[PDB]
């Protein structure tokens, strides 16, 4: 948790009144992913996502919010939301963490998402949160 996180996540509380466990900084993007605890999220979001807005006039970035959860399946889950998840294989070899999202064959390209958008931001969340190296739609 480096002091530029700590004050991100101070800001959040500042201006949401939410705790937020952890910010995942997302330059390639000029975005802040947010993590809060289960079945906080519509409060961080606000009427109209409101304080989306307001965070996005404090901070300078595009405003996202995850639901945190220690179960890898359920925070895969929340991290895909337009997604229907069947099953999550973790692969470890060496220390190697690797992820395989299973999803329908219909689904399987929203669940990438254009430019491999959706896989792009998992990956980037679950590398800082459980050690995952990398993220694969299946």
């Amino acid at each position: 948790i480096t002091l530029e996180e700590l004050r991100y996540i101070s800001v959040f509380h500042s201006i949401t009144g939410v705790t937020a466990y952890r910010c995942i900084v997302d330059e390639e993007n000029n975005r802040l992913i947010f993590l809060v605890s289960e079945g906080e999220a519509g409060r961080a979001i606000g009427r109209g996502g409101r304080l989306i807005k307001l965070l996005r006039e404090a901070l300078g970035k595009n405003i996202e919010v995850v639901e945190y959860s220690s179960d890898l399946e359920r925070i895969v889950k929340n991290l895909f939301p337009g997604v229907k998840i069947e099953s999550i294989n973790v692969r470890e070899r060496n220390g190697v963490k690797q992820v395989v999202i299973k999803v329908s064959e219909d689904d399987k390209g929203a669940a990438i998402g254009k430019g491999g958008k959706n896989v792009k931001r998992a990956r980037l969340v679950l590398s800082k949160l459980f050690g995952v190296e990398k993220v694969v739609i299946r």
